RNA sequence: AAAAAAAA
């Protein structure tokens, strides 16, 4: 009745399957992919027809974690899998990324790729399967697509590259980057590194993209029999002599514009250009449509930029390729709040604010590999005021997810650990104006924030955006690229990083033939650029300061007996809260003894402090007690000697086996001289009193 | 490179700062204004071309509260981010309602205004500042907009009123009046007060009005140096024969027709006259537009009813300025629900309940001020069948919680306080219909359903809609304006109040030259109408009563000694959970030594007293049991004896001496009898395995 | 002025009562009824006009539970 | 699972430790909630059996000798 | 000893 066809391949030290033809038979194609108990089911439905007047390819990713791939029931009170996750909207850009520019030019027709998660070893991460997946699905369709990309994460433990570590190596990996590639050339790198030297990340880049001619080995074998015949589209016919019309008339007077040099002056001119050619031969026999003739223009503006800059020096800004924007820089801009700084770098503008916090706002974050506690927040606003549009705020869009991804990554490797800085820091990075690279921005300008809240930070971090024109063999690196140059970039990354080196690389290929050297100068000339970015941010603030002080939560810490803790929390735990109630202050559950103490100012801290050595006065070693006689009873005397456990008398005497008698030495409340040297009974360590006679 | 525009003066006490040209440069306008370290930053974007299907004013205005402001971690456990709420949106309505009328006629191009708060100091609030932030915007960019407006909250303590009182100054005072006004007249007012004569409520917005002149007066001195040069626009010219020729066919028969009293007669034969106009138009219709013929026609309707009502007795009803709509009022229309209303006045028609539950059940608002807990909560839901028409139901819009508020603000100053009346308490209203004013017949539906449902209320309260309409030497104030009346309105106020005192009011102007002289004859024959409804509404209900039968929760107070409280919460509360279950009822489990037995009748009050008693009481002398061993202790151990909690033998413990070495009961199914004996302060109670009895 | 007209009728061992014209007299109808002390109130409002390039019939039903009914305010953070 | 076995009714106390103290470690170490039971029915409650028979072999090792007060011939492990 | 209801 049905026949699955399978392939199994050894990735790594992970044995990798691919099923097809099993199931979703009305889906253009389907492919469950499982990799050592880790399984996702990856599915592509392509339109047959173009939908009429659509000029932008609409390419759609969804990727999706069902619960029960982990074997367990959803915590929402619906019980139910809500909308897409932070984290799983990241991973279906991570797929999107190396896909979207691999379809050929002009193909436009509807395409959905779904990827939803159905089993999950917790070792094994499923997004190097996923892409992997999707790579499959669409080399299987019929759908024009220019040949299967392989997926490899690769780790740097003990100065070795790993290939697809498993999740406790990365605990003591200073590298984790993923690579997407072709047999020709690399598609795309997403980074985060311990401060790495600029050599060994371009060295993990060359090993992964070797290490993945496996996968596309693989998937051409797969698609020689279980493939469907390639449907046959040819793209629309370009009309040369509509080209050749519109150029005579606007290629010089275009070119003229650009060579003027003016932030608006030159768009003025182009405007008088594009608004007469366009009326021009616009009712001539009404050919002209405004999708027809802005393309071709807008098409001759780009020729013209592209041919200038490989040669000619002067870039649309009038900067030579290697000069970054003019800097302003400032510190604490907002009042009552823990720390802010402003970064400018003269048309791209953040407002970022570090606010600290006690442990309980620390987020709790549940997820298929294990539920894990996080104490570093990052949050990227892009408000529509920004680029000076008008628009609904709302919530944000996976742009906004995604830059606010790369820029906590950014930051990441230079924070402080838990143990010598306990409070949980969020980091919120609000963007007024926007049009460089605005995450790169971002990344400075938290540095700052996070150094001026006086937060320890290892080293000041910084960020550079950058492009690469390689037309012929020529190429130019241009270093801070505008956002208005994007069209210009054959390639374009973000180079995040230090003093001395690198902590978070991303990168976008978009032209085959970047061969490793290529590479290298372009993030050479990043470590120049980065290098004067620090200069003028060291200068606003060269080291952290002290402490907030604007109502900033204090922390204290120190280390009593795991006794006398246990007693605080005695009577069920009960003690604990006579405690928190009186001081308004939260007591920490390290019960082996190391205390935090957490308070909104200096006094209640303090008063914490003062309570918890006063208030307990358990010491089995313990000296002379000069305790009080409650009671001088049978079965031991009685006596008020303080905190921890009041200690009852060794049995059926005072000391010395009973020497004396009840009736003798006869008070209530007297001073008397007590210790604590003895058998622990009743759950107590029980005493004795040495009144001129011994035990 | 970049340096700010700083502007500070003094308003009251504290010291306002205007700052400018540092942020968001790409945005038509952008102002940090801060005061008293409360700062709110705030831009205006407004397109330059208009869209050429238009014919209202797109005005957008978004007011967002950055929970960074003043330091604390976002509670919302997903993602730690917050979305737009009520007491943001009532602050974007308090901004939106001045702004509108100022704009010119016929302004049509789109403007968005983006207020952010980024700091807050608690004893400043945050809306005020706002209210000079957009004003100050606004009057900066070349928008076409009639002159700044300055803004005025005005507190009254010991009869004298105070400018922008602090929060600790607020709470002792009897009104929180918030004025905005331009240098020629007020524009807005809104606010609450403790049952107040309407000339102490007129003295305060005169008062507040005078005060923020200093405001006026510094906005135009920093427009006058870093003001942007005002953007040409001109009202499109108006075809004076276009007009004609439909006002020739129109005014005669349809000053007849505004004659006839029936309503659907009337309209009836109005569409009739506008559809044969637009035959009339025959070739080349109105400009080839049939929109444009409709605006003349509605303009010639709206003159006509406007003339006929300040020059004529009859409105569009028949009525006179002084008569209120037929009062139809009937309590307890439903069953099974702590208190109900039908309030009809006319045709608006609203279905009001209360309903009681214990504070347990009060919402906690998280606001950037500080936390609250409010105990009163009101709910308006304006579903479309009450309008005639079809829509959704779902989410409430932005008016929904504007008449919400309005409606809370006039029961509110007569609730009795929570130590006379220990419950919290929801009022929900359903406009059934609404032709007329719907939030002020909600007032009087929530005045009784609550002395219905028998919350003893200070006093009753009800509340009218109120219209002006004005020309150049003469005015009309009229009672009771329906739906359609508004448009003729140049001022309409809505006032809620008792037999004595307003207890809320607000007011929209719409037209300069507006006094104190005609507002003290627009607010005394409010006092005449509103005194006429409350005797309607005092012979359906004359006074609260007793608590509902049955349905409403009952509160007991027991008092247990709180340690054997602290147990009965168990491991931080786990067997209360059976307890409240079984009962089927909601008995608290607060640890002050009151016990909070809520319940729906006697019988499960005293179940549940019986069930605390089970588990907290232990029998005083009881008879000789033969305990048998249930646990383990540190040399200890816990033996089952009379009552709820078990017993400690000390294994030296049967004489108060090891007579007979007792490790023989050291061990299960040996249940040798004890007999009870004392408690200690240490918990482990005494116990001794003796037949003799023990006390 | 305004009174209802009311039925009541005997349906399985519980008294229904149909009462109506006493409220949302502007929708085209509405029908308060109640079961035993169960009560829903019910409105139907149709458009008198058919839109013209409409082919399938738009009909929509919607039942709400308002709390309110049961005596107790919401367990939802936002009450 | 929810796994349960019977222990005898005196060597049971040996499991414990004194006090909360090796009930934490034993619950770190083996990721199970092993509760307190004086009767013996040990309730292991656990997320897999991994962590299931990882519990049963250590609170099988740690308790798997009976007191007598009697004779052993027991070799010294360490000085 | 492992201590009191809060579905953002």
């Amino acid at each position: 009745m049905l026949n699955p066809i399978v392939r199994k391949f050894q990735y790594g030290q992970h044995t990798v399957t691919l099923e097809t033809g099993m199931m979703a038979r009305q889906a253009t194609a389907a492919v469950m992919v499982s990799m050592d108990d880790t399984a996702v089911f990856v599915t592509v439905v392509g339109q047959k027809k173009a939908k009429p007047g659509q000029d932008f390819f609409p390419l759609t990713v969804n990727y999706q974690e069902r619960t029960y791939a982990a074997g367990r029931i959803p915590g929402s009170f619906f019980r139910r899998e809500g909308r897409p996750s932070e984290g799983e909207t990241l991973i279906a850009r991570l797929i999107d990324r190396p896909i979207r520019p691999l379809f050929p030019e002009g193909f436009v027709n509807e395409v959905q790729v779904i990827a939803t998660v159905v089993s999950v070893n917790p070792q094994v991460n499923p997004d190097i399967v996923a892409m992997i997946g999707a790579s499959a699905a669409l080399s299987l369709s019929g759908i024009p697509f220019n040949g299967p990309i392989g997926a490899a994460r690769v780790g740097y433990i003990n100065d070795q590259y790993v290939l697809n570590p498993t999740q406790d190596e990365l605990k003591e990996s200073k590298l984790d980057l993923v690579v997407a590639g072709t047999e020709a050339a690399v598609l795309m790198v997403e980074s985060e590194a311990q401060l790495l030297s600029e050599d060994q990340m371009l060295g993990a880049v060359v090993f992964g993209h070797e290490q993945q001619q496996v996968v596309i080995q693989n998937i051409n074998e797969l698609v020689k029999e279980a493939g469907k015949p390639r449907w046959d589209w040819q793209p629309e016919p370009v009309n040369e002599a509509l080209n050749a019309r519109v150029a005579a008339l606007a290629e010089a007077r275009l070119s003229d514009a650009y060579r003027i040099t003016d932030k608006q002056e030159r768009y003025a001119q182009v405007d008088v250009i594009k608004s007469e050619t366009i009326a021009t031969l616009l009712a001539e026999d009404e050919t002209l449509d405004e999708n027809e003739l802005g393309e071709i223009l807008h098409a001759i503006e780009k020729n013209v930029v592209r041919s200038r800059v490989l040669a000619g020096e002067p870039r649309i800004d009038g900067r030579e390729k290697d000069m970054i924007r003019g800097l302003d820089v400032r510190t604490g801009v907002l009042p009552r709040t823990h720390g802010s700084a402003l970064f400018t770098r003269g048309e791209t503008q953040a407002l970022v604010t570090a606010t600290l916090g006690t442990a309980r706002d620390a987020q709790v974050l549940d997820e298929l590999m294990g539920e894990r506690t996080d104490t570093f927040l990052f949050h990227y606003n892009f408000p529509p005021y920004s680029v000076g549009e008008t628009g609904m705020v709302g919530s944000p869009k996976r742009r906004e997810i995604g830059h606010g991804r790369l820029a906590k990554r950014g930051v990441l490797a230079v924070m402080p650990d838990m143990d010598k800085f306990p409070y949980t820091v969020r980091v919120v990075s609000e963007i007024t104006e926007s049009n460089g690279s605005s995450s790169m921005a971002s990344v400075c300008g938290a540095s700052l924030a996070l150094m001026d809240a006086g937060v320890p930070i290892k080293a000041a971090v910084a960020g550079i955006a950058m492009g690469l024109v390689k037309e012929g063999d020529n190429y130019v690196v241009l270093s801070d690229i505008l956002g208005d140059e994007d069209h210009l970039g054959d390639m374009d990354f973000k180079v995040a990083g230090s003093r001395d080196g690198i902590s978070a690389l991303q990168m976008d290929i978009k032209i085959e033939g970047i061969t490793k050297e290529i590479m290298q100068v372009a993030l050479n000339q990043a470590k120049g650029a980065r290098l004067h970015i620090l200069g003028v941010m060291e200068q606003a603030i060269n080291a952290p300061r002290g402490d907030i002080s604007e109502f900033a939560p204090r922390i204290h810490t120190i280390k009593i007996n795991p006794d006398k803790i246990k007693d605080v929390i005695g009577k069920g735990g009960s003690v604990i809260r006579a405690l928190t109630e009186e001081t308004g202050t939260t007591i920490e559950i390290e019960d082996d003894g190391t205390v935090k103490i957490a308070a909104t100012d200096g006094e209640k801290a303090k008063h914490a402090i003062r309570r918890i050595e006063e208030i307990t006065a358990e010491i089995e070693v313990g000296r002379v007690y000069t305790g009080k006689v409650t009671r001088i009873v049978d079965f031991g005397a009685f006596v008020a000697i303080g905190g921890g456990k009041e200690g009852l008398v060794h049995i059926s005497q005072i000391a010395d086996k009973r020497v004396e008698k009840v009736t003798d030495y006869l008070q209530m409340g007297q001073e008397v001289p007590v210790k604590v040297l003895e058998v622990d009974r009743q759950g107590r360590i029980r005493l004795s009193i040495k009144e001129a006679t011994e035990q």
